[PDB]
């Protein structure tokens, strides 16, 4: 996808930050949205593609897809940044707002206020996808997904595309975003003292 | 099948026995030995070509239907058949037997006891093959046959040709078994009385 837009305000609140702040930013840029398009995206092209399901049942396939990646890990990372990315988005806003009204008429008071709000929710939004990925996938795709969704006749075998690949993704993107968490924990600490 | 020299050998037996035996051995080559050649081969021709399981695994029609059919109806009927015949010819060879050694040198002494044992293998046998089928197939051919033989991936579903025709002729051929049996009987208590 095109990420330009968010590039453009997001780059724009790497000076409104810490020095943690654009570390975590080049991060973000870096190890998650260019890993998703340079390489992950291309792992999870063929994904329903070369879904295979033994079995002669129309539908079955379909349905078994369906049940086993309801949500595609992809998707999944995009709306994380997203989530994560807004936070920032609003401090910026607040920033920008204070800057204007400045001029009708550098962090502290309720921008202070705002910039600990900021990082509390993109801790909070980060801990969250890393628990719902836990319980909706584990951590490691299997190769054989034992489907019993109807029509499939009693249970049939389905084979996932590519699971050692993206086993090896999905625990990058797992590790990318402990380092986030450790990361917001710096700056909180780092302003209290 | 060429039953014609078995047909040979049970004529020739009609003349050496007793009317009841005469009424037996029209039954069995006409309900039993005709039905199976002018109708019931032709129900069972397409058995295995037939036989269709869901599913792509190679191997798992061939080791489903033969699992569901280790041995074909027809084939047992074809050896119920000879079973059934085989003490008529004793008795018909002892009756030779007799007969040459007349020359050498109707029912009474030796023979009697041969024509009771004869009757008596009869029933047996013929008990012994309903009983057998009851236990491999019980009496009816149900459409569906569900199984999980190797190498079948978890338990599949196959499909029977022509289920409700072969269950009314198994029921026909367990009817005329039946009428036999009590033919049998009647010739036990017709000597006895
Ligand atoms: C302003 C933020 C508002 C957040 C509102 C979140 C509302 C969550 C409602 C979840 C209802 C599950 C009902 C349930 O359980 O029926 C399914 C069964 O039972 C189960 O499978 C057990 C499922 C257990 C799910 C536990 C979800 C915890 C969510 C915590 C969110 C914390 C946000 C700060
Ligand atoms: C389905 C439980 O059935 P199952 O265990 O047999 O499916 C097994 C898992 N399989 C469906 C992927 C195969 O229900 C679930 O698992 C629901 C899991 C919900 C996962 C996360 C929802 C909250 C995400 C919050 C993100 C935003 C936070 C800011
Ligand atoms: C800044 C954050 C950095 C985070 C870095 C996380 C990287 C995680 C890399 C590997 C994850 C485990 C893969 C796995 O769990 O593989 C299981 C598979 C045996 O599973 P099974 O089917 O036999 O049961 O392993 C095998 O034996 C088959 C051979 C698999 C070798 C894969 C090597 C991947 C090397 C990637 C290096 C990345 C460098 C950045
Ligand atoms: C001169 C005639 C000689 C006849 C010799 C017949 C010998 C039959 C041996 C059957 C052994 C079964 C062993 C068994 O049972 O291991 C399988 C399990 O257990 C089960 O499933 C229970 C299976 C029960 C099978 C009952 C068969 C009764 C055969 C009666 C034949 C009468 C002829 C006059
Ligand atoms: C297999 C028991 O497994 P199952 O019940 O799951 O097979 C279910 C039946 N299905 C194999 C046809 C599907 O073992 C059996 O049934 C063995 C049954 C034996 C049937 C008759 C043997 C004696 C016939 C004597 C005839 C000559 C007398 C003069
Ligand atoms: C000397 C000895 C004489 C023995 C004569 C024995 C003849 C036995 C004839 C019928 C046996 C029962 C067939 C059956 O059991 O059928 C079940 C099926 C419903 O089963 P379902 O799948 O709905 O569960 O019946 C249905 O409704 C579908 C329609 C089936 C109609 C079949 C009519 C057959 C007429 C043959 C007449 C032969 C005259 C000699």
């Amino acid at each position: 996808g095109d990420w330009s837009f968010l590039g453009r305000l997001l780059e724009n609140a790497q000076e409104h930050s810490t020095v943690i702040g654009k570390v975590w930013l080049t991060v973000l840029f870096i190890f998650r949205i260019l890993v998703l398009g340079a390489a992950a995206e291309e792992v999870w092209g063929d994904e329903q593609s070369d879904f295979t399901c033994n079995t002669q049942q129309p539908g079955c396939e379909n349905v078994c897809y369906d049940r086993a990646f309801p949500i595609s890990h992809v998707r999944f990372w995009v709306l994380q940044i997203i989530f994560v990315s807004t936070p920032t988005l609003i401090y910026l806003g607040h920033v920008l707002h204070l800057v204007r009204m400045e001029e009708k008429r550098r962090i502290a008071g309720a921008l202070l206020r705002t910039y600990v709000f900021n990082i509390i929710f993109k801790t909070l939004f980060e801990v969250g996808f890393i628990a719902g990925q836990y319980f909706l996938y584990g951590f490691q795709l299997k190769p054989l997904y034992r489907c019993d969704r109807w029509p499939c006749p009693n249970t049939v075998d389905c084979f996932i595309s590519r699971p050692t690949e993206k086993t090896i993704f999905i625990l990058f993107m797992l590790a990318v975003a402990c380092v986030s968490l450790l990361l917001n924990v710096l700056e909180i600490y780092h302003l209290g003292w």
